[PDB]
């Protein structure tokens, strides 16, 4: 795994081992938001509750929200994303298959909002750990438009 902000979120790739999750604890790492959808959990772990239930033994809290390759979450998918990674805020790791587009995505997605860096900064930021993070067309456009909604996103997030 890498950490983009020292002990409080990081990023990582699909883990084919429970070796890999240990060291994720070993880390620090205290709880895991799941970005591969389920075809791609299963290939790896049969059953995608399996999975969930193997970081959960590792004392390891996780949330399931499957994006797809190449894409960016949906506008409930992404407020619960941040719900979730701002509730506790430390020891965060997202984690996608290659944990480079979709989870530098979202690990850009959370600089923007919670430094109010520009989407450039925000995505070298995370590039300075995780080389090529932010792959697509899709996932620039969606870092645009978080960018240029930072105050709505930040109101309804810190709401209830």
């Amino acid at each position: 795994m890498y950490w983009v902000r020292r002990k409080t979120i990081g990023g990582s790739g699909l883990p084919y081992t429970e070796n890999e999750i240990l060291e994720w604890r070993k880390e620090g790492v205290k709880r895991v938001l799941v970005l591969p959808e389920d075809w791609e959990i299963e290939e790896s772990w049969g059953d995608k509750d399996y999975y969930l239930s193997i970081l959960k033994k590792n004392g390891l809290q996780p949330l399931h929200i499957p994006i797809p390759d190449g894409g960016v979450p949906s506008d409930s998918q992404f407020l619960t994303i941040m719900k979730w990674l701002l509730s506790e805020k430390e020891g965060n790791l997202v984690h996608c298959v290659g944990g480079i587009g979709r989870t530098g995505t979202i690990l850009a997605s959370y600089l923007i909002l919670t430094e109010g860096l520009e989407v450039e900064s925000a995505i070298d930021e995370v590039r300075l750990v995780r080389p090529g993070a932010v792959q697509t067309y899709e996932q620039e456009m969606f870092l645009l438009r978080v960018e240029g909604m930072r105050k709505s996103w930040l109101k309804n997030i810190y709401s209830n």
